[PDB]
DNA sequence: GGCGGCCGCTCTAGAACAGGATGTATATATCTGACACGTGCCTGGAGACTAGGGAGTAATCCCCTTGGCGGTTAAAACGCGGGGGACAG
């Protein structure tokens, strides 16, 4: 059970190893961004004529984190 | 007065049943011929010993089969039409 145990309780975790092969693709992105596109697109069409220029931000707060992909990017070449 | 319907009568046949037929199942009588016991060996395995070598086990290693995915087009499966053949006769 010590083996058991931590296993079952990974629900999302066990099929992370081919979530993440098949949804971190080129199509899965595009079809992604392309979604929040004209959701913006049509929900200014229902509501205002000017549309927004800012979808989907990420918010950059520590710098470490460059020098963490770094380290892992040349540990891997 | 004629004719269809109904019921009784005789004819015919399927089939259960009993008797004869002939090749085996048994009940002794007796032969008989290998069966197993006894005897006499004697020839091969067991106690004991010498020596050694191939596997039991440990370690490594690298290898190769199992799990585990999407993808995609070959194909299993469901179903309709029908068609020629298995089988009763």
């Amino acid at each position: 059970e010590q083996k058991v145990f931590f296993k079952s309780l990974d629900h999302l975790g066990l099929t992370f190893k081919q979530a993440d092969k098949k949804l971190l693709t080129t199509k899965q992105l595009i079809s992604e961004i392309s979604s929040i596109k004209v959701d913006q697109t049509n929900k200014k069409i229902h509501w205002l004529t000017p549309k927004p220029k800012s979808q989907l931000d990420f918010d950059f707060p520590d710098k470490n984190i460059f020098y963490d992909i770094l380290c892992l990017a040349d540990t891997f070449i």
